[PDB]
Formats: structure tokens, C-alpha cells, sequence
């Protein structure tokens, strides 16, 4: 007549962290409004280019230099 006991208890516990961290900011169209500020009153657009200027003296010689005349520098 012998004796033998049984009680050695072990159980898991705890969990993992997976907290979300990746918030992104957004900006307005700064490119258009800064260009708009640089434009005088009339957008000096080259009708033969589709190019936008705000300087008249640039546009006035630019439309001239479009023809095969005038020295290139
Ligand atoms: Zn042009």
C-alpha cells in the first residue's frame, strides 16, 4: 500500500499589443494659390504655346521669337 499525489498546475495568460500608429496629414493646393499671388491681374498666357506668364515684357518678346527670325542669344 503506497502513496502518490498529483497537483502541478500551470496555465498561460497575457495578450499582445497591435495599437495602430500611422496617421497622415493632408495639405490644400498651395501650388495654384502661390501662382495666383504671383499673377498680376491678367494671366499673360502665350496663345501659341499654352504657356503661362505674369510678365508682359517676357510675353511680348516671346511671341516675337516664335517666328524663325531673331538671333538665339
Ligand atoms: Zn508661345
Amino acid at each position: 500500500m503506497g502513496h502518490h499525489h498529483h497537483h502541478h498546475s500551470h496555465m498561460p495568460n497575457g495578450k499582445l499589443k497591435c495599437d495602430v500608429c500611422g496617421m497622415v496629414c493632408i495639405g490644400p493646393n498651395v501650388l495654384m494659390v502661390h501662382k495666383r499671388s504671383h499673377t498680376g491681374e491678367r494671366p499673360f498666357h502665350c496663345n501659341q504655346c499654352g504657356a503661362s506668364f505674369t510678365q508682359k515684357g517676357n510675353l511680348l518678346r516671346h511671341i516675337k521669337l516664335h517666328s524663325g527670325e531673331k538671333p538665339f542669344k
